[PDB]
């Protein structure tokens, strides 16, 4: 339910971390 | 109270997809 | 349990927003 939801928030965390490790790559390189 | 929470986890779910998408485009157009 | 899930979820809604801008400024500088 919530182990399913702290799992949702689990997936979104993983994702925003990669999304910054990249938006911050581009940013440098571009 | 689940309405709200299980609806914002939609707003962000959406947006993780757009952005994943968008970043990827940029990455491609900048090699 | 819930608050936590709404702690999480709120923060993420503000990282989320900061990144959306980021990808437009980027979008333009290209």
């Amino acid at each position: 339910r919530m182990k399913q939801l702290e799992d949702k928030v689990e997936e979104l965390l993983s994702k925003a971390y990669h999304l910054e490790n990249e938006v911050a790559r581009l940013k440098k390189l571009v």
